[PDB]
């Protein structure tokens, strides 16, 4: 159960924007915060998330 053992736990990522890993997201309309990004890393995250 790590799903439950991290919650109440806001955490900061940093990346660095170069990479096919963090490549924003494909669309017209740009989202803001973490909804604007896709990628291997960005997907993983939210996997990890
Ligand atoms: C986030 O905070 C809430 C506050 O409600 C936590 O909920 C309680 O968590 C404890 C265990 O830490 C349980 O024993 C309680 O039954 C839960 N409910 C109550 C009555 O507060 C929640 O677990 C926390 N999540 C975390 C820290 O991951
Ligand atoms: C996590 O908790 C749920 C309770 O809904 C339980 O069904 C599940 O088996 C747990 N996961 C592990 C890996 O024990």
């Amino acid at each position: 159960n790590i799903t439950d053992s991290l919650s109440n736990r806001s955490l900061i990522v940093t990346t660095i924007l170069e990479e096919p890993y963090v490549l924003f997201k494909k669309s017209d309309k740009p989202l803001y915060g973490n909804d604007r990004f896709e990628g291997y890393c960005i997907d993983l995250l939210r996997e990890l998330s």
